[PDB]
């Protein structure tokens, strides 16, 4: 049973292991293979790389089960493929180093002085805050919204099911992303008309997706900043995952912005975590809450915490849904605000 | 559809930075000990690790997920079977391996920079510490301390095995080339009374090694020597090891350290290579050799060597492999190789 429990903690300790999955992606290792570059020469030629180490991190990759090798020769596995840059579940992307999550991950090489202090980390290896390094740098922007948004057209249908469009005109989407929620509603409630608030750059994109959607007409997109007053007033305000990149006193504030621009009868709706799931759900979780304390100094929370959350802002949680995930199995909630 | 599910939790688990970094967070923060030394609540533990109580609750929540530790009170943390390899004084000293303030989990954040190292070979320790591996141990003696001691965590029993792997009938003398605290000459030392042996190492490494042997009683038959083992070796011998050592170096530096041993070989010597003898393996073997082959490249720029990479260099350096001996190690299951060189 020891050298079990051994290899265990070996496998579950190693640095090697995820950083030599996020080199194959960053490399666009399995794309050329299925692009037919099966052999050496020609792969290291493909991904710029000597091809002697190019061998020796196959070799991990093939212990690991991505991918298998006649002699010389080597093909993806079923779970190698999801490497693919078209797989539907973006992984490759995701890993990939020279974009803007995975380059935010080595947050975690300093995971000790987050448990110290409680205070992100990213800034002290990329040299500025994590929305502020994005702000200076539009590739690492463009990635980001790509990579929140690989899964627009079909995320948020579900959320936007969840709500009565019935006596809503019009929607604030508070850093709304690409625009997926509001095109999501758009299409669901055809007399609703949405804004989408967003960081520079960003509004660009959802400027195109929008017009690409046809929904140029429905929905306007304005830059600013949410803990400014906000552009106007609205029936429903969004909120989806903005509130976990926030420590508690600036989630209040957000929050505070949304309820000044409510109109009477208006809700809150919080798209996120309610916070608890099983064995696989909990890993996800884990490892997103942990992301938020290293690139932001924000958390997961939980509804007892929603509730303080709520009533410092001068509200009550109204009611809680919760939401399937379509690409990734994942237990997602909305929660609907009223004032207090 | 179900294997679609199943083959996407593979690659995210696979893919995952987070859980090493917080096995590593543990095994720094001596979570472990402390939980065993009485500290089962949150506020108890976060004072003895001088952490901060909420931040720490998550990182548990992540060590409770990958069975790590469990809750069998409230509040109360408990280790599981595999928690309990990360308490110190366990055989394996898998906490001191895994601890980021000591030199080799330290090291691993070269691993951080892979893409670089396999777009040019070259380490990427440098890089992010400021110089390259050595010399950086030589200005930082905790790091030097705390390296010679995790190579030498079981140096106790680790040497048994390639010292019975040689006759020593007809040696006088062994040198031990970068002989770290001196284990393998004292093991040989213990098993053949009328040998004596020099240890060849580096700064404060040699104050470790003489007192290691001064308290094994083997003062009086092996001496150690502050000394580079690229230059002239200090002197002759029947027997020269080299211990792990030329994995650590590209093969331009390899062959430069076989042929300073070549030219110290006394007539009928030979050269003693304890390591690996590469091949490509099914077992759990072969994580354990892609492992230590790219922290290799990414520390130092070294690499594990197949048999026939081995003959290669020793025909470089002048010499013959004549004997290749599998070895049991007793500590960690990992089969390693006793390469037995004689003058081509
Ligand atoms: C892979 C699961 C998930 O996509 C859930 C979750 O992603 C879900 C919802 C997400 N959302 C736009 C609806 C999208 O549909 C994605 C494909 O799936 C998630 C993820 C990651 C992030 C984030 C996630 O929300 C972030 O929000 C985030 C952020 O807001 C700012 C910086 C970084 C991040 C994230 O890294 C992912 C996660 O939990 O990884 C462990
Ligand atoms: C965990 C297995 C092993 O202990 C084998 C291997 O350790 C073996 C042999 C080693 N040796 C002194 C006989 C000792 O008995 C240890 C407990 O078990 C090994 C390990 C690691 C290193 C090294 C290893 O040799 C190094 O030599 C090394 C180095 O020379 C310079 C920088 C770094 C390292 C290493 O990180 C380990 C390894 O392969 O990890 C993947
Ligand atoms: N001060 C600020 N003002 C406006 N938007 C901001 C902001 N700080 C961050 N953001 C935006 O908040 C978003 C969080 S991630 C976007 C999530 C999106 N609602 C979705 O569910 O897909 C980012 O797009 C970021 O650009
Ligand atoms: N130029 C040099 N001269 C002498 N020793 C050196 C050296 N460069 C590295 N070394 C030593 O080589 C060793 C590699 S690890 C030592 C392993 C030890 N022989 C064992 O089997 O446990 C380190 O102790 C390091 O101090």
């Amino acid at each position: 049973q020891q050298i079990d429990a051994l290899r265990t903690l070996i496998r579950l300790g190693s640095l090697h292991t995820p950083m030599v999955v996020r080199t194959a992606a960053t490399l666009r290792l399995v794309d050329h293979i299925l692009a037919g570059a099966r052999t050496v020469k020609a792969l290291a030629a493909r991904t710029d790389t000597r091809p002697e180490a190019l061998l020796r991190l196959i070799r991990h990759l093939v212990a690991i089960g991505l991918l298998e090798e006649a002699p010389g020769e080597f093909v993806p596995t079923e779970v190698g493929e999801l490497l693919a840059d078209d797989h539907p579940a973006a992984q490759r992307a995701w890993h990939d180093l020279t974009q803007a999550v995975a380059r935010a991950d080595i947050s975690f090489t300093r995971l000790p002085d987050a448990i110290r202090t409680g205070r992100p980390t990213y800034e002290s290896i990329y040299g500025k805050p994590f929305y502020e390094d994005l702000a200076g740098r539009p590739d690492l922007r463009a990635s980001f919204d790509s990579l929140l948004a690989c899964d627009q057209d079909v995320a948020f249908d579900a959320p936007a099911a969840a709500y009565d469009w019935t006596n809503v005109r019009h929607v604030l989407d508070v850093g709304g992303g690409k625009g997926g929620f509001a095109a999501a509603i758009a299409r669901r409630a055809p007399h609703v008309s949405a804004t989408v608030l967003e960081m520079a750059g960003t509004v660009d994109t959802a400027r195109s997706y929008l017009k690409d959607e046809g929904l140029s007409d429905r929905v306007d997109v304005v830059e600013g900043d949410f803990f400014e007053p906000l552009p106007r007033k609205a029936d429903a305000i969004i909120l989806s995952f903005v509130l976990l990149n926030w420590p508690d006193h600036d989630a209040v504030r957000i929050l505070t912005r949304c309820a000044e621009a409510l109109e009477p009868g208006g809700r809150i709706l919080i798209h996120e975590r309610d916070d608890l799931e099983n064995s696989f759900n909990e890993q996800f979780s884990t490892e997103l809450d942990l992301r938020m304390l290293v690139f932001l100094g924000g958390a997961l929370r939980t509804r007892e915490k929603w509730d303080g959350l709520a009533a410092s802002a001068g509200l009550v949680v109204e009611e809680v849904r919760q939401l399937p995930s379509p690409t990734i199995p994942y237990d997602l909630s909305l929660l609907v605000l009223a004032p207090a």
